[PDB]
């Protein structure tokens, strides 16, 4: 039997329903998503880190000419400064006053700490939603991880569960993101091969172990001081450091819909966004006839207490006269009231207690119970505290009138 019902995509809050037919007893169904995960399809564009400016030892020729011998290292600068007269701890290096030459060259390379202190620049394409759910059908219970795509089923005990596509496809990650120190940032980093100096991406590598290294650090050499041996260089300050100094708070403190953000895998969890269109294919063999189950006759309902509140502040007693003692389900076919409990136990004729949370100030709802239903009605009072530390349990509704 094919049944389908939208389930609000809230983490920690439960959801209940009853599936029934003209000659088959109510079969309860309960769902509880303990963690809804939003993994995006992601690939690595590069990794960046602090640079370090390596530099070959100056090659000094005493009154002889030199040449800018080229090598091919990242962001290389090579220059042949003439008219030098260097000094060491032992005195003047050369005897010719003029015509001495010093060839000096400098280059960029990855910091020694880049293997463990680096930022990963990624592109995030599309979303994949998977949720850890607790599903019960007529006391057949399962705890699973369902891939929310409408395709992948979870088929334990013969009932086939399919969690349709997340109704409002949405991600907190833009197309192009960055990971650093276990925090995910939305940042339009330069494409590989366009990194500009003094900003994020000044040095880049396709992988942490990649041989290639593009560097654009605005490296330019200056002539050394007379009587000193060294390689002067003025360079744009490390763009990665500047990004660290100047960056907005991570998505874990700015993401919409209250999403939590985690980094392995890159993902967002507990996004209170949209709803999951669950579809349940219940086998014909799991249904039970109305005759077998406890049948209720001549029930009455009364709200012995009502506190219009986020939690289950509403209490109602049902006086029952059952045909045979046992257990059976209880529900409200309406968004007015959401029940804490799924089923109750009955002993011939007596009373039972139902907990619920409500939106209506003047509540009235049909409590469906054990192959019957009773019209519960009453007046309800406001709650105590202005602010509470948990999310809503009761479906909001327009009617809150006198
Ligand atoms: C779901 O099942 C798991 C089983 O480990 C349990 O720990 C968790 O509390 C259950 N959640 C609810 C309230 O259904």
């Amino acid at each position: 039997y094919e049944h389908a019902t939208t389930m609000p995509s809230q983490a920690g809050i439960s959801y209940n329903t009853i599936v029934n037919r003209a000659g088959y007893a109510p079969l309860p169904i309960s769902i509880t998503p303990t963690k809804i995960k939003l993994i995006p399809t992601v690939n690595l564009e590069y990794v960046t880190c602090h640079y370090k400016t390596g530099m070959d030892s100056p090659a000094i020729k005493c009154c002889g000419s030199q040449e800018c011998t080229p090598t091919y290292r990242p962001d290389e600068q090579c220059k042949v400064f003439t008219g030098v007269y260097p000094f060491m701890w032992g005195g003047a290096y050369c005897f010719c006053d003029t015509e001495n030459t010093q060839v000096s060259k400098a280059y960029v390379m990855k910091s020694d700490d880049c293997l463990a202190d680096h930022a990963e620049a990624y592109k995030a394409h599309t979303a994949s939603v998977q949720a850890f759910l607790n599903i019960t059908v007529g006391e057949h219970s399962i705890v699973t991880t369902v891939y929310v795509n409408g395709e992948t089923p979870v088929n334990f005990n013969g009932v086939k569960i399919t969690a349709g596509p997340l109704s409002t496809a949405w991600t907190p990650f833009d197309r192009k993101i960055v990971q650093y120190a276990g925090e995910i940032y939305n940042y339009d980093f330069p494409e590989y091969g366009a990194g500009q100096p003094g900003a994020f991406g000044d040095i880049q590598s396709r992988t942490v172990s990649s041989s290639d290294l593009y560097a654009n650090t605005n490296l330019v050499l200056q002539r050394p001081k007379a009587g000193a041996i060294h390689v002067p260089y003025t360079q744009a300050p490390s763009g990665f450091e500047q990004w660290k100094k100047d960056k907005a708070p991570s998505l874990k403190f700015t993401a919409p819909f209250g999403c939590e953000i985690y980094t392995n895998p890159i993902r967002a969890e507990n996004c209170a966004v949209g709803s999951i269109p669950l579809a349940f294919d219940i086998p014909d063999a799991l249904f039970t006839r109305v005759s077998e189950t406890p049948t209720l006759s001549a029930a009455e309902c009364t709200l012995n207490e009502c506190v219009y509140s986020s939690d289950f502040g509403g209490i109602a007693t049902v006086k029952y006269s059952a045909s045979k003692s046992g257990k059976c389900a209880v529900h409200v076919p309406s968004g007015t009231a959401t029940l804490k409990e799924a089923a109750v136990e009955l002993t011939e004729q007596g009373s039972a207690t139902i907990h619920f949370s409500t939106a209506n100030i003047h509540p009235e709802f049909r409590l469906q119970i054990c192959t019957s239903y009773v019209t519960c009605k009453g007046d309800c009072h406001p709650p105590k505290d202005h602010i509470v530390t948990h999310p809503q349990y009761h479906a909001q509704t327009f009617t809150a009138a006198v």
